[PDB]
């Protein structure tokens, strides 16, 4: 089934998951002059401060590093949201090369990296059930530009080598995702999809205008890691990420003038 390849990549999703050509898919276009400044936008609240960090999981599709969303320790609340959504996982998509990798565009830019912070509705109880939910999950979503180093970033690189194959999972546990982030919360946000099978329509993205610098090197070691498992042909894990989709009937608001 579906991956990052010819012949099963994004072009071929929607056999097995006709909500790929949806009313609200992800990820789109960001055209900057057409977003418009919402004044009625909350400020973001990211208190990340209590996340508990547990492992990291090379899945066959991008490495995940998981949280303990079992209570309310790393939340993201206000901006578009109502309510208190709970961090379950972040993971990155990249590319092959510095020009492309991002899922998210900006005026058609391609960003060499993007980072997603998922997050659940905690009024749904826990995530499988909030995927069905039109407002059950925010992403945070994060531009890669290659540059200076994100030094909050270097542990993740350097336990890489522990998970090259799919299926390979280390313990990570103490990690501070507030290490991740710019200086600035500004953001656009729409409404959307998960941008992997099964592509439910279900998140409020919220995408931040500041993209964070990462190295050469570090940008590096995300494209040493493998889509096969241990003991099979070496496919390297680059260009895991889906194109823009049509932006249809939406609006993609901005926090900022
Ligand atoms: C809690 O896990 C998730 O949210 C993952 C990531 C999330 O991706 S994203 N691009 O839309 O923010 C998708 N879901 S998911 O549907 O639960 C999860 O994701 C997939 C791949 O996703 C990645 C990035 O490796 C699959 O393997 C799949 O079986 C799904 O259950
Ligand atoms: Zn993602």
């Amino acid at each position: 089934h579906w991956g990052y390849g010819k012949h099963n990549g994004p072009e071929h999703w929607h056999k097995d998951f006709p909500i790929a050509k949806g009313e609200r898919q992800s990820p789109v276009d960001i055209d900057t002059h057409t977003a418009k400044y919402d004044p009625s936008l909350k400020p973001l609240s990211v208190s990340y401060d209590q996340a508990t960090s547990l492992r990291i999981l090379n899945n066959g599709h991008a490495f995940n590093v998981e949280f303990d969303d079992s209570q309310d320790k790393a939340v993201l609340k206000g901006g578009p949201l109502d309510g208190t959504y709970r961090l379950i996982q972040f993971h990155f998509h990249w590319g092959s090369l510095d020009g492309q990798g991002s899922e998210h565009t900006v005026d058609k830019k391609k960003y060499a990296a993007e980072l997603h912070l998922v997050h659940w509705n905690t009024k749904y109880g826990d995530f499988g059930k909030a995927v069905q939910q039109p407002d059950g999950l925010a992403v945070l979503g994060i531009f890669l530009k290659v540059g200076s180093a994100k030094p909050g970033l270097q542990k993740v690189v350097d336990v890489l080598d522990s998970i090259k194959t799919k299926g390979k999972s280390a313990d990570f546990t103490n990690f501070d995702p507030r290490g991740l982030l710019p200086e600035s919360l500004d953001y656009w946000t729409y409404p959307g999809s998960l941008t992997t099978p099964p592509l439910l329509e279900c998140v409020t993205w919220i995408v931040l205008k500041e993209p964070i610098s990462v190295s050469s090197e570090q940008v590096l070691k995300f494209r040493k890691l493998n889509f096969n498992g241990e003991g099979e042909p070496e496919e390297l894990m680059v260009d895991n990420w889906r194109p823009a989709q049509p932006l249809k009937n939406r609006q993609i608001k901005a926090s900022f003038k």
